[PDB]
């Protein structure tokens, strides 16, 4: 491997061969159907908003998240870079396809890229691949990257990749070198209801002030979910040149344009708008250039999508927000392609400039930075809607991320509570955009009923005075139909309003206490939401009963009387609206809150604290488990700098005993914090959910320990969740951190939101 050398690789990035195959991946263990798309994946290409697509480590196109919200999983074997090599004075050269596996169709390429060859790696929003082949004497890589930057809402949303390869020849011959980039044209691939390929046509472009590109269309102008341009293309630099095929079929041997690339590594220059009628068709983009011994050259390809109408399952159309930057009408992937193509170096460095403080620091290990960017891969990959009007029709951009595409419902507010930190930390004018989202649906009333899912009775869709649980599905209408979900009632979960709470006045601190209008935006909804929640003390202790039923985000586990979660979220978040009041100048509201908070603090101490930790609950079964989230409210306390809410040695002794228990009796430490723990030192059974490590519950219980001066325990805690996902002895989960695993290390709901917590450790 001599190509390290000439690019610039940081070891934190996660690493895998290419063609590695992975022995014990681990699959899910419900017995429903659940999404499992294996272990074949990679970082993703593609911003906040546009659709994203996930090449994977093996090289292909294969999982497709362009219908937004939805998850399919299949390579388009058209979409590849082939590489051609051929040492002057040999008759003959070579053409290998870079991808690691073969298709049906294209039969004529030369598929199979071979194992122990070359390696893939990966630190959001960058990844690479070296190609290091005994029968390739020129060494290459690629470093491909979306330009996603925090603080910046323009390129962040672009729909565009960029592949910056360098080819290196090691040898003491000249090497003829050609690299080819082909895609399928995909206009159909979803969304068009019949005659899925009729009227796609290719063009080529040739920019010279030079760039070169295909634009892959159709004939009509129809403003529909299915119709826009793809565009691949390549900027010329000196030593290269530049050929091209306009118009190859994908549904056919692909001899058409593979024996013109494997004779000499240079296409026919053919262009061809013919529309198809039933094939399908590609377009290919190829550069030619002599490299002599110990000559390094760099040439940026690009990809762009311009697919401007993103379409929800209950009808309604909506602009993406690329499209402010680059016009609504569909013909814009030239544009786009252009703009990646002559500022990709200035990205680069954007990128550079924001991963830089986190990377430089050498107190920090290396794994928890691998997992520290490689988690945000979620943002873009979580069905990520962000809206720039309604077609036929504001201020606003609204936006919606994924609970997951197991579970599809935007915005879950009991999950973005540990999921949106990267959104306050790093975007933190859409973190606002959302909550004033929520604020906006707390008085809403929809008295039409729905069936409760988990036992089958009848309840009001949403209650005025209550958060929504979501603000809808993909399936049906983001924005517009919130409480999409039901297995249970969401109305009467007793941490949505509390997590609604706290999440504004954490949004207020860790942007810099200076936002007074989002207070005064939100305050209404803030009293309203633990006025309402107050009503659920039915017991005159100060605070909101749980019923025995599963009324909070652990909606299978069953808590009962005055909770250790729901509790310390209750008494956190009337401490922030307490401030929130101060503030505001909000006396009334200040005084009432202090009160309540008095009453129930002193309450909750006496009702749950046990000498060791607190309890789970007052009147469960197993009211004595050790919960690893026992202590949400007080974590969120110290984020908010709240103080205290419960006593400093108390709280330090808890996090000691779930360090104990939880993470050190749970697999020797090596998993993650099981949910529950019996004091006996056995897992809890008293549910499935108890029996699971979550893995956003688990990277904020490591926070918490971090900041309560548990370093070892907190870094140690969270390696078990990144060892788990990334590491060789784990289960395969990079790039689709799912919610959830048990002891044998199989998963629930790949692709999750709730591990984005992980920057919680970078408060
Ligand atoms: O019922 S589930 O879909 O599995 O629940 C999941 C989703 C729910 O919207 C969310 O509130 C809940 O915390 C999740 C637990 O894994
Ligand atoms: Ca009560």
């Amino acid at each position: 491997d001599k190509i390290s050398h000439k690019i610039d690789i940081p070891d934190s990035a996660w690493t895998i061969g290419i063609g590695e195959k992975f022995k014990n991946a681990g699959h899910p263990n419900v017995k429903y159907p659940m999404i499992d798309d294996s272990y074949v994946q990679g970082a993703p290409l593609g911003g906040f908003g546009a659709g994203t697509i996930g090449r994977t480590y093996n090289g292909g196109f294969s999982r497709w998240h362009l219908e937004i919200g939805k998850n399919k999983y299949t390579t388009v074997y058209a979409n590849q870079f082939s590489v051609f090599q051929k040492v002057e004075g040999n008759k003959d050269g070579v053409a290998q396809v870079l991808y690691a596996g073969e298709p049906g169709y294209l039969s004529s390429w030369k598929w199979d890229y071979p194992k122990e060859s070359g390696m893939y790696y990966a630190l959001y929003p960058n990844s690479w691949y070296t190609y290091t082949n005994k029968d390739l004497p020129v060494q290459l890589a690629v470093k491909q990257f979306s330009p996603i930057i925090p603080y910046n809402y323009k390129e962040t949303s672009y729909p565009v990749a960029v592949f910056k390869w360098t080819a290196y020849n090691p040898t003491n011959k000249n090497v003829d070198v050609s690299i080819m980039f082909t895609w399928q044209n995909m206009i159909g691939f979803f969304g068009k209801q019949v005659n899925v390929n009729s009227g796609n046509f290719n063009k080529i472009i040739k920019d010279k002030s030079e760039i070169v590109a295909a634009v892959m269309g159709n004939i009509s102008n129809d403003n529909e979910e299915w119709n826009g341009e793809y565009s691949i293309g390549v900027k010329k630099v000196p030593g290269v040149d530049i050929s091209y095929k306009a118009k190859f079929v994908t549904t056919g041997d692909g001899s058409d344009l593979w024996h013109e690339f494997s004779k000499n590594g240079i296409l026919d220059n053919k262009d061809d708008e013919t529309p198809t009628k039933q094939d399908g068709i590609g377009s290919a983009i190829a550069v030619n250039f002599k490299l002599q011994p110990g000559q390094t050259i760099e040439v940026p390809f690009a990809l762009s999508w311009d697919l401007p109408i993103m379409k929800f399952g209950g009808g309604d159309k909506w602009y993406k927000m690329y499209t402010k930057y680059f016009g609504k009408n569909g013909k814009n992937s030239f544009a786009i392609l252009k703009e990646a193509l002559n500022n990709y170096q200035k990205w680069e460095k954007m990128i550079d400039d924001w991963q830089k403080p986190i990377l430089s620091n050498k107190s920090k290990p290396d794994w928890y930075k691998t997992a520290l960017f490689n988690e945000l891969y979620y943002l873009a990959d979580g069905g990520t809607a962000w809206e720039n009007g309604k077609v036929g029709e504001r201020t606003n951009n609204m936006f919606g991320l994924l609970e997951c595409f197991d579970y599809n419902y935007y915005e879950t507010l009991d999950v973005r509570f540990y999921g949106s930190f990267p959104l306050v930390m790093l975007w933190p004018d859409i973190e606002k955009q959302v909550m004033r989202q929520f604020a906006d649906t707390i008085n809403v009333q929809d008295s039409s009923e729905f069936k409760v899912g988990s036992n089958g009775a009848m309840a009001v869709k949403k209650v005025q005075g209550m958060i929504p649980h979501d603000l809808g599905s993909s399936y049906a209408l983001p924005w517009i139909k919130i409480n999409a979900y039901d297995w249970q009632n969401p109305n009467i979960w007793k941490d949505l309003n509390s997590k609604y709470v706290l999440l504004v006045y954490r949004d207020y601190v860790l942007t810099g206490k200076t936002d007074k209008e989002f207070l005064k935006y939100t305050w209404k909804s803030v009293k309203t939401a633990l006025d309402k929640l107050k009503e659920m003390d039915k017991d005159n202790d100060g605070i909101p009963d749980n019923e025995g039923i599963p009324d909070q985000t652990y909606d299978t586990w069953s808590m009962k009387g005055t909770s250790a979660y729901c509790g310390s979220l209750w008494l956190a978040a009337l401490k922030a609206a307490q401030e929130i009041g101060k503030v505001l100048k909000d006396n009334e509201a200040y005084i009432k809150y202090n009160e309540w908070y008095k009453i129930a603090q002193q309450n909750f101490e006496k009702e749950l604290w046990n000498g060791e930790y607190y309890n789970f609950d007052t009147e469960s079964d197993h009211k004595d488990s050790i919960m690893a989230d026992q202590l949400a409210g007080q974590w969120y306390a110290d984020i908010l700098r709240l103080g205290d809410i419960l006593p400093k040695d108390h709280v330090q002794k808890a996090l000691k005993k779930i360090y104990e228990f939880n993470v050190m009796k749970f697999e020797n430490g090596k998993m993650g914090a099981v949910n529950g723990m019996r004091p006996d030192g056995i897992v809890d059974e008293s549910d499935i959910q108890a029996q699971e490590v979550w893995t956003g519950v688990t990277y904020a219980l490591a926070s918490f320990m971090k900041y309560r001066g548990m370093t070892e325990e907190a870094y140690n805690t969270a390696y078990g969740v990144y060892k788990m996902t990334y590491d060789k002895s784990g289960k395969g989960y990079w790039f689709r951190t799912p919610e959830a695993w048990t002891k044998d290390g199989n998963y629930r709901a790949s692709m999750y939101m709730r591990p984005l917590s992980i920057w919680s450790m970078e408060v």
